[PDB]
């Protein structure tokens, strides 16, 4: 079982690595071609796709009355895109925001701080309603704040929306590949821990917008990610979150909101008043580093 345990990580790496590029390449040409900016097309349609695990894990959680693995991942993804993924991009690649930009960061930061107070008793059906609404809102907002579209309306686009697709097909399956592959490993040597197998697919919904950032990041397109962040978080939350609800009421986790919280507010005054460039990064990574070793 080992054999085709290293088949499958060591593949869904490839398709990870390669498949973050394409998906990345792809929707940099699908922006220009809507004539919107590099993070609106990361905030919306990167966004949604990276997100895709969370919104079945969360989903399939809940509905198998484990609603704290739900809440937790939605919420553990979060913290991960602002602390890990942007943390660094910031490094590798610093961003200047616009103050176009600035605006729909304080809109997230709002977002969360929202979700932060009604989830304070936890998160009812009726909350997750409330905040699939708001997501559906920003969406379309940032779509048309976002939008200097002109056209009119046939190769060009083909080529650029099967990029995209397909890198996008890759990164999934390159990351429940990677899961797959190394939760094989980890029977066949006896190493199976039951919250152990929580922390690599709970990582795992997090490689999607990790590779791909990373790929955006190496090409300079910082506002790429930027927008990747903040849509999955959005995402996580209006989305994962949300439908987590749904089927059943998700225990409160104050403790990772006020830190999600606080990191939104860092992320809105490193935006708004100076850069997301190193010092940030790595503030953002130190962040992570302290998050991942006292949290539970
Ligand atoms: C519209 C965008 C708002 C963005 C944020 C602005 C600041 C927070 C404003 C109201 C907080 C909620 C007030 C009502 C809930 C208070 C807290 C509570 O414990 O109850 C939650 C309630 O049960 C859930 O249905
Ligand atoms: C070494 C890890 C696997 C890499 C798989 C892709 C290798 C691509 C090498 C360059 C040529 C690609 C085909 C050109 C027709
Ligand atoms: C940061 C990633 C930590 C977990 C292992 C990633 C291996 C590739
Ligand atoms: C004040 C809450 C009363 C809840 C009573 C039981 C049923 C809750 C059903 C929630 C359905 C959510 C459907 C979302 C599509
Ligand atoms: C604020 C950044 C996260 C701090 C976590 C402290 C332990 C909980
Ligand atoms: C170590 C973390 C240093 C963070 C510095 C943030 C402010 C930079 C100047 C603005
Ligand atoms: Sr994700
Ligand atoms: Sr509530």
């Amino acid at each position: 079982m080992v054999i085709l345990g290293v088949g499958y990580f060591l593949l869904g790496l490839i398709l990870l690595y390669y498949g973050s590029d394409w998906f990345v390449l792809g929707s940099e040409r699908i922006a220009r071609h809507f004539n919107v900016s590099n993070f609106v097309i990361g905030a919306t349609v990167m966004a949604i796709g990276t997100s895709l695990p969370e919104i079945l894990t969360s989903a399939y959680a809940s509905y198998m009355h484990a609603p704290g693995i739900s809440i937790g991942n939605a919420i553990g993804s979060c913290i991960c895109n602002i602390g890990l993924v942007l943390g660094l991009s910031a490094i590798i690649s610093p961003i200047i925001v616009d103050k176009n930009l600035q605006k729909n960061i304080l809109v997230y930061l709002l977002f969360v701080i929202f979700a932060a107070v009604i989830g304070i008793d936890g998160f009812s059906w009726i909350d997750g309603v409330v905040l699939l609404i708001l997501f559906i809102i920003y969406l379309r907002w940032t779509v048309k704040n976002g939008s200097a579209e002109i056209e009119e309306n046939n190769p060009s686009v083909v080529f650029s929306l099967v990029l995209l697709i397909i890198g996008l097909i890759g990164v999934l399956v390159g990351a429940e590949l990677f899961v797959d592959g190394a939760k094989k490993i980890a029977l066949a040597l006896d190493i199976s821990d039951k919250v152990i197998g929580f922390t690599l697919v709970a990582f795992g919904t997090s490689l999607p917008e990790l590779m791909v950032s990373l790929a955006a990041a190496k090409r300079n397109l910082g506002g790429m990610v930027l927008g990747n962040v903040i849509g999955s978080n959005i995402a996580d939350i209006g989305g994962a979150l949300a439908v987590g609800s749904l089927f059943m009421h998700l225990p409160a986790e104050n403790v990772q909101m006020a830190v999600l919280v606080i990191m939104s507010l860092l992320l809105y005054l490193f935006a708004k008043y100076s850069k997301i460039g190193r010092w940030q990064g790595i503030l953002f990574l130190a962040l992570y580093i302290i998050a991942i070793a006292s949290l539970r």
